[PDB]
């Protein structure tokens, strides 16, 4: 049928995205906090719009944050009961949106704060978004930093009734962040501490 509309990227957000990518950084490990970051965030949102309304945490009755790697697929996947996005929050907030600070942290920077979502492509080629709002379907959203997203209505399978998961596919040379020494450490640092339980699962060979 179709669902995917197929976008291009902000201008700006592809400068953004240079410098990121382009920019070799040791401890590429700053993506991690900074998703765990949003996804607290969205923890925190829903938890909100459960006092005013109890029909909303009904979803997922429990806050949680998951880090799962995958050996099979060489992803590392981020998965809460947060919040979530409709077509909106996709297509405006993540691909359109210039986070807060402007491009100038780093524009400047020719001459961390937080880099927030887009800090997911130092490790990864590719990045697949699915997200549940309430008031809206669950929504895909992919992007290979390329210049152009894509944003699918995803009706088929499974859904998690509230929340987002982030699944990056990592560089070749970036799997070590599939491990759980590197991980399990990860948790107890930087971000550990933090207002959610953060949940580490890996698959036992
Ligand atoms: N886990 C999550 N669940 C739902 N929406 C999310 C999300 N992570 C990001 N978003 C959406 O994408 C937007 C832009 O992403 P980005 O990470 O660039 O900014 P941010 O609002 O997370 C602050 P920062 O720049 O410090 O991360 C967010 O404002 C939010 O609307």
């Amino acid at each position: 049928a179709s669902e995917t509309e197929t976008f291009a990227f902000q201008a700006e957000i592809n400068q953004l995205l240079s410098l990121i990518i382009n920019t070799f950084y040791s401890n590429k490990e700053i993506f991690l906090r900074e998703l765990i970051s949003n996804s607290s965030d969205a923890l925190d949102k829903i938890r909100f719009e459960s006092l005013t309304d109890k029909s909303k945490l009904d979803a997922q009755p429990e806050l949680f944050i998951h880090i799962v790697p995958d050996k099979a697929s060489n992803t590392l996947s981020i998965i809460d009961s947060g919040v979530g996005m409709t077509k909106s929050d996709l297509v405006n907030n993540l691909g359109t949106i210039a986070r807060s600070g402007t491009k100038e942290f780093m524009e400047a920077l020719a001459a961390q704060f937080g880099v927030g979502f887009y800090s997911a492509y130092l490790v990864a080629e590719r990045v697949v978004v699915t997200t549940k709002h309430n008031d809206d379907e669950q929504y895909v959203w992919e992007s290979q930093a390329g210049g152009s997203f894509t944003v699918t209505r995803d009706t088929s399978g499974e859904q998690l009734g509230r929340g987002t998961k982030i699944t990056l596919y990592l560089k070749d040379d970036q799997l070590e962040y599939l491990e759980e020494r590197r991980l399990k450490d990860l948790v107890k640092k930087h971000s550990e501490f933090i207002s959610y339980p953060i949940s580490l699962w890996t698959e036992k060979t």
